[PDB]
């Protein structure tokens, strides 16, 4: 996230952090048994970490549960990154608190204009890099259908939606990938992809969860 704040440790309680040795993607838990994340974070041998602020620290209210099973979008495209979701099992339960929680799934899709929180552990630097170790967070607006069509002419599809800020120097980034953007409360986005981070005319660019609510409770209910 670059040019966000400090979340707060376990402020954001259904942000988890995808590890396979080390941190990679972040990731939504939805319930108490399943993470939506990105599908270009697709990796075999995933570990889900809850309850993290500091991913290199152990402070108390981790929970580490092995995946089970990965479950790429059916018509996730790489090349374009259209549909890029997926959905991870984990083999046991989280155990729910106010600290680790699950994020509820849309019953309506968002309009440009509402503001969003998104939050990772990506990039803090948009020229150069900088991890940081502890969450951060960025309060965003949805952009416009046409203003992000115009920012990437030829590349946003029905499945996704800009937020961010056309200025420039506020944006997800990588390491962020698979992490939420909530709003009103509801999962409404994954980060996705997009031009470099925090630049001019190139907003983030992000997953549209309200289109996906269908497949992920069927999905859910027979896996
Ligand atoms: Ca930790």
């Amino acid at each position: 996230i670059v040019g966000g704040y400090t979340c707060g440790a376990n402020t954001v309680p259904y942000q988890v952090s995808l590890n396979s040795g080390y941190h990679f993607c972040g990731g939504s838990l939805i319930n108490s048994q399943w993470v939506v994340s990105a599908a270009h974070c697709y990796k075999s041998g995933i570990q889900v970490r809850l309850g993290e602020d500091n991913i290199n620290v152990v402070e108390g209210n981790e929970q580490f549960i092995s995946a089970s099973k990965s479950i790429v979008h059916p018509s996730y495209n790489s090349n374009t990154l259209n549909n890029d979701i997926m959905l991870i099992k984990l083999k046991s339960a989280a155990s729910l608190n106010s600290r680790v929680a699950s994020i509820s799934l849309p019953t309506s899709c968002a309009s440009a204009g509402t503001q969003c929180l998104i939050s990772g552990w990506g990039n803090t630097k948009s020229s150069g890099t900088s991890y940081p170790d502890v969450l951060k967070c960025l309060k965003a607006p949805i952009l416009s259908d046409s203003s992000c069509k115009s920012a990437y002419p030829g590349q946003i599809t029905s499945n996704m939606f800009c937020a961010g800020y056309l200025e420039g120097g506020k944006d997800s980034c990588q390491g962020d990938s698979g992490g939420p953007v909530v709003c009103s409360g509801k999962l409404q986005g994954i980060v996705s992809w997009g031009s470099g981070c925090a630049q001019k005319n190139k907003p983030g660019v992000y997953t549209k969860v309200c289109n996906y609510v269908s497949w992920i409770k069927q999905t859910i209910a027979s896996n």
